[PDB]
């Protein structure tokens, strides 16, 4: 079995994103084809250790935010395959930039909503972006290996 | 005196959002370095000329969807420079992408933010695809046949 | 009045070729949106001025054919569009390549196909390359300034 | 033994493309270096099943052809290797875009022309997009993981 | 009378740099298709309007470095045209850096070199990414609206 | 173990590139993510075997030019990884241009310094194509299925 690698674009401000979160890591845990311990992790690849939570002064600092755009850009880059965790009722600014720069480095780009949430709107141009859009509960026996093009079955605004 | 056509990124979905729209466009009728005649702005390039908060009957038209998401990636590709009007509460996923993908197609990314909204914080990954971020008042005067890069003066979260 | 660039993208290897070639030249010599004296003709740019028809002793030569093929991708990439002289049933596989370099350097990909073929079913890949697909009576009055994306009015096979 | 993977760009329309075809398939059946399982074969990916042969009504929708289109891209994209099977008296407007697409995602461009056909005239766009030419019957021996840059021995138009 | 803007890339880091730089700035003062107002001069976006060799406690400033680097990509992006003043016994790394940035932003990339140098070896990367080489003397004349590609007159090592 | 290929980016003119070189090598021999065998070492690559060193008539063929051009872009876009054998007193401009064309190639770029160099000044262009520099001592362990975005902790001019 080859296996592929991610970047686990993915939010972790509210209740609905942590719970998404979970549950996607959860599902590319039981995987075959996807290397997690190889794959990009923004939460576990914090610049320095300095953890934004405990030491806020970081984030007027440029050279951390130089630091940790540059290195979401590597983990994208450097990884096969841009995932995208994505709550239609709370839309990200910086999911979406990763997906255009995902796009232009030729990775195959998926989007992951809930199920409870999937067929809700989405924006047109994430909606295009994305090569395909699942349900979480679709995650853990999506073939990584042969990714294809298909249309979200929903909604766009 | 050379003149330069932009892409117009901005949302139109709040009344943060309409408000700012409007300033901006304003103050690029003002500015002798813009070219708004020639430039492109996506509420006016919308397939069909529908928009679908307008015709909900296209919002699951995957033709609609297909030649709307074509027509901005050629809107930003055809033309010299990459706006986005930005509100920092209020950031649009779709302009996320489009950011994203002006920086695939080397287009000078300028970010504009309503003055009484300018220096609050705004997402690591606007703050480092944007070349330059301005305040509204500064737009009607900004020369764009000189654009150069600098650093947002405000955070990031 | 802003006047665009081309690339003279256009088979020359048949007479309905050679036909629509002289056609599309005339009608760009009247578009008052196009600047031909700065375009790239093709057929003007060969290494060394020299034709391998008309000098068959330079079917293998590898430094010609080496600075020919790179004339080629610098008048793509250095012109604002990439226009392609398109003949349904005689369909040529070095414009077919040109299209997709043309895409790589976000240029506008516009096809001119002659009014007695225009309908007529294309090859999917150029029907998705292309931004757009125009009749050749179009062609001298068409707003190079304000190029848009849109669905050819034909078949794909 | 490391694998990769190819797009296997080919024409299915003539007999001289099947014949091709077939040899290719097999070919790369053989090689040691080659992972087929994984690989994007067109003609095996039809969108939604819907094969046109069968029902050529979906020639005329632009859904179909939207998806076939951009299921093509992304197999060009997501695998390792570029594989054009080029027939020098019947050269494909449609793989010459997908060499193109090819080359702007970073992959070796690799043709393979029957033995019968080496030597004969190829496009000049078609000799320069390759990374390197080579008969049908060195295509079960390649080394994949060691590709390199060499010319077609052979005539250019 | 069209008119190209182009980014300077030059080393400023010895003698025969140092003349050349001086040298070519007053041919394109001369040279009718430049609109060297609107050019980018990295020596004149430094960060801060500071040189790294007046200010050395500049020397790791990070900040500093990232706005720099940024400004200068920015300066090739948004130009029309690269050129390299190159000195063949002092080839500048920084400049070769540039080159390739260029040439992924589909820049004609044009370098100079003084007269009592010309026709020198050049590095074989440098002599591949240029699409053109020319004399220092030859600057204040050269047809930018007609940028063509050609082979150096001189040797590689 | 999952293995990475890099493209071996080194001088050998010097006493010092080649003491560099002999060091990196042994390095990356030791390294247990890289696969050296699959690598492209360009002197192990010389086009048609011909080795300049002895005939050196060849510097001054446009084809051995062009070949050699071309396998060492094809040898860094085929592979996983780019890598920089970095000599700060000793700057490539070769090197400088390979660097940028693997940065545009999407690949991690990963400039190794000897240790009695690192801390030395380096070029700002260097220091920014880089996703990270680090001693030669560091190599035989770097964990290239992992790589990290990091800061130079050394000088730029
Ligand atoms: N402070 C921050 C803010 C944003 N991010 C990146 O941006 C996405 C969520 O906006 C996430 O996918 C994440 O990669 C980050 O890493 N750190
Ligand atoms: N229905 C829609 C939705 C989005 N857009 C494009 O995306 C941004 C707004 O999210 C805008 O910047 C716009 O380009 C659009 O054009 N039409
Ligand atoms: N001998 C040749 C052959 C081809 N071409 C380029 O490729 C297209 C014609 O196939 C044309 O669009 C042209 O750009 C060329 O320039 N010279
Ligand atoms: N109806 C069609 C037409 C074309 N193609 C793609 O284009 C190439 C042959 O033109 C082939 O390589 C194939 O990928 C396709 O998939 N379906
Ligand atoms: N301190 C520095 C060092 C380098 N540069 C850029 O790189 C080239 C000189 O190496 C120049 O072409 C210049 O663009 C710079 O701008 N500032
Ligand atoms: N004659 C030459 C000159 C240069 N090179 C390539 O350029 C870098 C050193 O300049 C090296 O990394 C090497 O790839 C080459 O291969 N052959």
């Amino acid at each position: 079995m080859p296996k592929k690698t991610i970047f686990f674009g993915a939010g972790w401000f509210t209740d609905r994103q942590n719970k998404a979160y979970k549950e996607a890591m959860e599902a590319l845990k039981e995987n075959p084809t996807i290397d997690l311990e190889n794959s990009y992790v923004p939460l576990d690849n914090q610049y320095k250790g300095i953890r934004v939570d405990e030491h806020p002064e970081y984030l007027h600092d440029k050279v951390w935010a130089t630091a940790t755009y540059n290195n979401n850009l590597n983990g994208i880059k450097t990884n096969d395959i841009m995932l995208g965790v994505y709550i239609p009722d709370e839309e990200d600014v910086g999911l979406g930039m990763e997906l255009g720069y995902a796009l232009s480095q030729g990775k195959y780009v998926l989007l992951v909503i809930p199920d409870e949430d999937y067929g809700k709107p989405i924006n047109l141009m994430s909606w295009g972006v994305s090569d395909n859009v699942i349900k979480m509960s679709q995650l853990k026996d999506f073939n990584f290996n042969k990714p294809r093009f298909d249309f979200y079955e929903g909604a766009v605004y």
